[PDB]
DNA sequence: CATGGAATCCTTCCCCC
DNA sequence: GGGGGAAGGATTC
């Protein structure tokens, strides 16, 4: 089982790069703006040159600016990125049949046939690397190893614009040295339970009773670190499906005011339909962001499928049990279509 | 100050043999 | 007691 994975650079910012080769070697900002207030919203994602100094993904647009006030800062395409990316993963399909294309920049595939050893894995990715940087100019980390995992951690140790093999002996060696948090799937606050047990290495998953492991963090999360512990994590590589749609945008001004928020709301369900295509739902739920930065919904799911006239209807009905049962002031609103036919 | 899409998993009901 | 689902929310990438 040799699994490797592929991830692209700085992508967003990237892509900027390749569109305007000018930018290439200046400190490159791309942004979301919330059309609040001059320079409102945050940053998606930024090239190296800016993250040198501090500015990355998630921080506001204005405190990125009192650090860079002179990079570039560029409004995210993701439409533009996202055709980039699709003419990406279909490079790496006529590498494998078995791929998991897990976002807009992420890619895992199953070279379990296509290769007899590591060696082979490597010079294949660098093959890919190769291919991808002359097709597309397009810079990418790749992570090789036995499972999806380590495939990952493989490509986080090696970014940016590198490649590495994690062999079975590093692997044990990482199961003790790792710490639990580098782990995906465990975010702050899953590290932060784990430390309260006494857990800061993936092997310290084996000394602590399962049961309680299972109380604090979840059985799903305990059987997923227990496997990788024990050297026994194996999932397969499959192609995902869509579940879900949906679009969330950002008012100018908090509200409660149903009039004053129908707007933004339609027009979210709205670009969610168009995105839909084809694509029939059966289950509808109304996505509020309080001024407090919470996040409500309320939603309902079908016998049969949501009509766009159904969908405004029912929309409003969700959002008026929203404001019923939350007295907070809503910052951003939205709506997500699900259980499609 | 703090955008945004989406999967999956966890609880709490609820209907019903 | 437990299958089968739907809701609303927690958590992560
Ligand atoms: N908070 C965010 N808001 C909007 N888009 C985001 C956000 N965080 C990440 N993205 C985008 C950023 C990237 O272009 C793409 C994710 O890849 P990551 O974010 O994993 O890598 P990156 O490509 O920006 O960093 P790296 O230098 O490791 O390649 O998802
Ligand atoms: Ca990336
Ligand atoms: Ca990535
Ligand atoms: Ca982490």
């Amino acid at each position: 089982m040799i699994v490797l994975f592929v991830d692209f650079d700085y992508f967003y910012a990237q892509v900027e790069e390749v569109l305007n080769p000018s930018l290439k070697g200046k400190p490159v900002v791309v942004c979301v703006f919330s059309g609040r207030f001059e320079d409102s919203g945050a940053v998606a994602t930024a090239n190296y040159e800016a993250r040198k100094f501090g500015v990355k993904a998630g921080i506001p647009i204005v405190e990125a600016k009192k650090i860079l006030p002179n990079a570039v800062y560029l409004p995210m395409r993701k439409e533009v990125y996202q055709q980039v990316s699709s003419r990406i993963m279909n490079l790496l399909r006529e590498y494998s049949e078995k791929i998991e294309i897990a976002s807009i920049d992420e890619a895992y595939l199953d070279i379990s046939d296509k290769v007899r050893d590591y060696r082979e894995a490597y010079n294949l990715g660098l093959e890919i690397k190769n291919k991808i940087l002359e097709k597309e100019k397009i810079t990418v980390t790749v992570g090789i190893s036995k499972n999806k995992v380590f495939a990952k951690i493989a490509a986080d140790m090696a970014k940016p614009n590198g490649i590495k093999v994690i062999d079975d002996e590093e692997v044990k060696r990482l199961i003790r040295e790792l710490d639990i948090a580098d782990v995906p799937g465990i975010g702050n606050i899953t590290a932060e339970k784990l430390k309260k047990l006494g857990i800061n290495k993936l092997v310290d998953t084996l000394s602590i009773e399962f049961d309680k492991l299972k109380g604090m963090i979840g059985e799903a999360k305990a059987k997923y670190l227990i496997s990788l512990a024990r050297d026994e994590y194996n999932e397969p590589i499959r192609t995902r499906v869509r579940k879900s749609i949906g679009r969330i945008v950002t008012m100018k001004r908090n509200s409660r005011n149903l009039e004053e928020i129908k707007p933004y709301l339609f027009r979210a369900i709205e670009e969610s339909y168009y995105k839909l295509d084809k694509r029939i739902p059966k289950a509808i739920h109304v996505v509020a962001v309080t001024e407090d930065l919470d996040i409500v919904s309320r939603g309902r799911t079908f016998p049969h499928g949501i009509s766009k006239e159904t969908a405004y209807s029912e929309s409003v009905k969700l959002l008026q049990k929203i404001l019923e049962e939350d007295e907070r002031k809503i910052r951003r609103i939205g709506v997500r279509f699900s259980k499609f036919i």
